[PDB]
């Protein structure tokens, strides 16, 4: 039959043919000899900090390729405004070696990025962002006000509305602007005598980093990072974030009572800040986005992972089960109470936040949405099916076709 | 060209080399990633009813026959080299030659330990290989089949298998097992389209109807086996209720959920794939090991298009099952699941929870990553359908890609 990928999903035995794939101008990690479909950071979008200006000529068919794909969305494609702002791209590349997007336009890659997204399972609101052009933006200063102006919007006192702050992109030669922190709000962690850590084992370089940079660090198991905020050929500043900005829910149980007496919190703005983003060849290495929290992510992955807050024993210990044995699913039975708790502690305080269940329920209508509108979606599998219940949610079931679209977010090396 | 592999939970590496042993290829390209598809679109066990090429088959030969003589140090010895004769000599004459009983004993092994899916890998070592070949009839098969689910079964405590019928022959009917499973309920479509027993076996539970089977009106059902001897329509056969082992599924601390009256059989025996060895298939292998509880108590009882009982559940539990933010789902998945784990430890039928299991399987990638360089895994299958991440596995980065010996998926044979 038809010669795309042939895509099943073996609950309701329904067919597709993902011929959008067919689009994707850049390579994965995958060939016919093995699939590398599994690895979080495979060495290929890998975006190297690359010194010498890029290949004018490729450059080039990047942009002229992002513009018709510009044009296209606004039905206007092989128009004279068209063929025009052609021109004038490759004019401008001609004698810079570079170009300017326009700012309906940066709006516009802004959502694609998202839309294209293979890791993201709450694509169904990618026409509903909030773009803050910040191209003008020229110190590190400046680049405080923008986000602090960004959190206050995208928090709206826990009715929270996703966004995204774009900075200046890159220039041959002269140093990118860049947000050392991976998220806008992450709290510390804090290496010890014994070589354990406290707080959050994740941020234990980017805490240490900001101490070799002159903040005075605290000491609990929640305290708010600063930020290092660096802009062009000049070392970081660090600042502090305002307390009442940074809103947080601290965590209680519906009905087991002891359990807010673990003390446990996480904030509400979930902000990924580290991600380059990639628009018809030009790279905006600080463009930080935020939309809202899935529950899974804080109580399955944040606080159960072995290596991120690992409650799973303490909250067992607490419901009295056999943590001496496996197959009590003492594991299974905390980390859906635990789960519940932060379902319930954001409900209670009126912050946006969406269960696995319904969240993935979303995804699959999103999924039938991209299959009329563009033939397909881009979806990592083992990103897209929560870290708990997998089978139980639709997903599952769904067969995915993952690739590389652009406009895109990229993983980019550390500044330092 | 060598796959870096790491551990998110550890922060450990490895360098996967093993992949390059990989003569065949999988469903990827460069341009996209397709390892979330069950079925291969193209991969596929073609028809046998003409020879394959003297070459091609030949080299799958050397190859193997190379294999089996390392694993026993024996290799450039004269057996070594009289056995290669041997195989070429009959390939020239006949286009195909056969297997000596140790060399299939070892095929299928490594054919366990390098299926990408199988969890249970670390015990690929210990497989009963029974040597079913001199099988020329269905009722033939029919009574090794019963003396395979016999001894795997063994008393409840279950013992790994596989009986391995004769190869494909050219211009001949394939010996093949209609089944998916050695043990299977039936499936029938009731009045308003909807299905009383399990919804996967409906197709199969249709088809033995049609050869004359008497059906039932039950949710569990032991289906028959419809066993095919070579250009023959297939026969029906009923198992023995004794051979067949079955758990009656209840609950640790809820009364009541015995009053569901689920059950679920002990011995899961895939019967449908074909195993190939240097070149050679057998289109007829079944092979069965013993249960990981999250195969019974999450996919079997609540997978949605399964017996889908996870609403009842969750009412007979007085939850929420109004919204989803009440985990009531979650919730059931849970106690069934116990449920599953409870009743089989009860009956003292072996089965591995999937934290147990897992765990197993991260020793048996080290084990593997001593012994040859890396293990082909395939991630999507390795994790349990439920608490995914609270499991060792899920913080594995694993390298996906095809050996042989190995099992594949063949077409139906109607
Ligand atoms: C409004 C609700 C949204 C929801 C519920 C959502 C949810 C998710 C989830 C569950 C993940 C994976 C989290 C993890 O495993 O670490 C993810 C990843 C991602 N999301 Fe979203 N997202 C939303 C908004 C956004 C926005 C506003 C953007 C971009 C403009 C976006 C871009 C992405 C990208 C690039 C990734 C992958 C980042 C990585 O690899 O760590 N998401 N999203
Ligand atoms: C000793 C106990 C064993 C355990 C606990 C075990 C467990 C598993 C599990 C959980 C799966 C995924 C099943 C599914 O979701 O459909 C699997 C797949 C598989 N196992 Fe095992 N296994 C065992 C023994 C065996 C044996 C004896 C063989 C072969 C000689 C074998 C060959 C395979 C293969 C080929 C697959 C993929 C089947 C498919 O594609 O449907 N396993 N195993
Ligand atoms: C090793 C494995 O790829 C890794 O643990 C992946 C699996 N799926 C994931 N899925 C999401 N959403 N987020 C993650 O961080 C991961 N980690
Ligand atoms: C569509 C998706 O690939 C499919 O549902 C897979 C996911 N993971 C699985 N994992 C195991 N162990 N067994 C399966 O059958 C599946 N099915
Ligand atoms: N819903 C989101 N926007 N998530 C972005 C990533 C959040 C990250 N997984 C965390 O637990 O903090
Ligand atoms: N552990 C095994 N041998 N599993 C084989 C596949 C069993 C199949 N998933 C079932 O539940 O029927
Ligand atoms: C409940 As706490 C110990
Ligand atoms: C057990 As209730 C119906
Ligand atoms: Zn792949």
């Amino acid at each position: 039959g038809p010669k795309f990928p042939r895509v099943k999903n073996w609950e309701l035995g329904s067919i597709t043919y993902d011929t959008l794939c067919a689009q994707s101008q850049q390579d994965g990690p995958c060939t016919p000899r093995r699939c590398l479909g599994s690895l979080v950071l495979p060495r290929k979008l890998q975006t190297r900090p690359s010194p010498g200006p890029p290949p004018a000529e490729q450059l080039l068919s990047q942009a002229r390729d992002f513009i018709n794909q510009y044009y296209s969305s606004i039905k206007r494609s092989g128009s004279q405004a068209h063929e025009e702002r052609l021109q004038e791209v490759e004019a401008e590349v001609a004698s810079t070696g570079t170009y300017h997007l326009r700012e309906s336009e940066l709006v516009f890659g802004a959502k694609q990025a998202w839309r294209n997204a293979p890791r993201c399972v709450g694509r169904i609101q990618w026409g509903k962002l909030q773009v803050f052009d910040a191209r003008d933006c020229s110190s590190a200063q400046e680049m405080f006000t923008y986000i602090c102006n960004h959190i206050k919007y995208a928090t709206n006192r826990g009715n929270l509305r996703s966004a995204i702050t774009v900075f200046p992109q890159r220039a041959p030669g002269r140093g990118d602007f860049r947000i050392w922190n991976s998220q806008l709000v992450r709290y510390a962690g804090y290496r010890q005598q014994d070589g354990s850590v406290r707080g959050d084992p994740a941020n234990v370089e980017i805490t240490e980093l900001c101490i070799q940079h002159g903040w005075t660090p605290g000491n609990g198991r929640f305290d708010v990072l600063p930020l290092l905020l660096q802009a062009p050929d000049e070392a970081p500043e660090l600042f502090v974030l305002p307390p009442e900005l940074v809103l947080e829910v601290p965590l209680e149980h519906p009905t087991l009572e002891w359990f807010a007496a673990l003390g446990l919190r996480w904030y509400a703005l979930p902000a990924v800040s580290n991600m380059l983003l990639e628009i018809g060849g030009l790279e905006f290495s600080a463009a930080p986005f935020s939309g809202w929290y899935m529950s899974t992510e804080i109580g399955t992955r944040n606080l159960c992972d072995p290596h991120r807050y690992n409650i799973l024993e303490d909250v067992a210990v607490c419901m009295d089960l056999d943590t001496r044995t496996t197959s009590s699913l003492w594991k299974d039975k905390a980390a859906v109470e635990i789960n519940l708790a932060v379902l319930h502690s954001f409900q209670l305080a009126k912050v946006t936040i969406v269960d696995h269940h319904a969240a993935t329920v979303s995804f699959m209508k999103h999924l039938d949405n991209e299959q009329k509108a563009r033939g397909g979606c881009p979806a990592d599998w083992a990103w897209i099916v929560p870290p708990i219940s997998g089978s139980l949610t639709p997903v599952f079931h769904q067969e995915m076709v993952n690739y590389i679209l652009s406009p895109a977010f990229r993983y980019q090396p550390d500044p330092w």
